[PDB]
């Protein structure tokens, strides 16, 4: 069980170095970029938001791709639910003098996020032209992702942040209460909440004006903070394996990605769905008895089994707005669906042998 598991491990642990060389160049163009953006009136408020794989500790076979996020905060904003997806909506604003740096990007009362980006990504485009240390390169469109010195990728984020109350979607949400206390819940909910530009899914296009929540920054904390005992993992008798368990599972996908890369059936899929999943099973498992490190192997099934679970049943809800289907027949069709789990079974009925691989 664990042997094969802890061994790829500690395989993996050993990329920590790695990732540091070169965060060097990304710090300083990321540095560089944050000046500028403060330079234009629009982007002022404009700040380094510290949530990620970088920071949640979580990277894996992917130093050198990079994930930012620019958060920018809007004091007084209104928030529209479009067509009761539950997770996209409009920004509205509601200020008493309507004298906000983001007018130029309005397009009515709604908030036009298509606009937004276009100088968000203008900006950024000119800024890079600049700096003569590193060659920077800009990819092309299909939101900004950076290509530094030909081998380092950035992929930049612009985050809307409200410190207001979250969304009434999110309301029975998070559920951590048996796991990591209601105080803890009632706490994390009083911080702010960010929205990213994201389209939504429609019969003849998209719809480029829409926003999703965003709750990375709560995952984050929540992850390097997991146990339900305060020193969990802070000595030998406590040590759990639930951030190995998530790694794990990362990586599985990653590589059932890598390996049928040229079809793309698992393009679609993504590492958010598989950290939902697992969210799902600490709440399931709230105990930190159910998740003693030496029952990694007994830990990883479990997970493996339920993610297979919601691949069967095409459900899987945002662990943070309940109604959310991240698994929803239209979001992702059936056969995807039946890939990915023949893939996974056939793993976890071999000793999963794309580890090694
Ligand atoms: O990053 C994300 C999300 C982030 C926040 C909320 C919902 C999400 N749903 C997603 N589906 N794929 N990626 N992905
Ligand atoms: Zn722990």
């Amino acid at each position: 069980g664990a042997s094969k598991l802890r061994a790829v491990l500690e395989k993996l642990k050993l990329s920590r170095d790695d990732i540091s060389t070169a965060a060097g160049m990304v710090k300083g163009v990321v540095d560089h970029l944050l000046l500028r953006l403060k330079c234009d009136s629009a982007f002022r408020g404009v700040g380094l938001l510290n949530t990620g794989s970088y920071y949640e500790h979580v990277k894996i076979s992917a130093p050198n791709e990079f994930d930012v996020m620019f958060k920018l905060e809007v004091p007084r904003i209104q928030l529209e639910e479009y067509s009761n997806t539950r997770a996209y909506y409009f920004v509205k604003f509601k200020r008493n003098p309507k004298e906000n740096p983001l007018s130029q990007f309005l397009e009515g009362e709604i908030l036009s996020a298509s606009k937004m980006l276009s100088k968000f990504r203008k900006i950024i485009k000119e800024e890079i032209n600049d700096i003569k240390d590193t060659d920077v390169i800009m990819k092309r469109k299909r939101a900004v992702t950076l290509l530094i010195s030909e081998k380092i990728s950035v992929d930049i984020t612009l985050a809307l942040e409200s410190k207001s109350s979250w969304p009434a979607s999110t309301q029975e949400g998070l559920r951590i209460q048996n796991w990591l206390s209601a105080k803890v819940r009632k706490q994390l909910r009083l911080k702010p909440f960010y929205l990213v530009p994201k389209h939504a899914k429609e019969g003849n296009g998209f719809q480029e004006e829409t926003w999703r929540l965003s709750f990375s920054h709560i995952e984050k904390e929540i992850l390097n903070n997991h146990g339900k005992s305060k020193t969990c993992c802070e000595n030998k008798e406590e040590k759990c394996c639930r951030k190995d368990c998530l790694k794990l599972m990362k990586y599985l996908l990653e590589q059932l990605k890598e390996r049928f890369k040229d079809k793309k059936h698992l393009d679609k899929f993504s590492s958010y769905h598989v950290k939902t999943a697992f969210f799902h099973v600490c709440t399931q498992n709230p105990q930190d008895s159910q998740w003693d490190r030496k029952d990694l192997g007994l830990c990883f099934d479990n997970c493996v089994t339920y993610f297979l679970q919601c691949l069967r049943t095409e459900k899987l809800e945002n662990y943070f707005i309940p109604e959310f289907n991240l698994f929803s027949s239209n979001l992702i069709d059936k056969r995807s669906k039946e890939f990915l789990t023949k893939q996974i079974e056939y793993e976890r009925n071999n000793e999963f042998p794309v580890f090694d691989e």
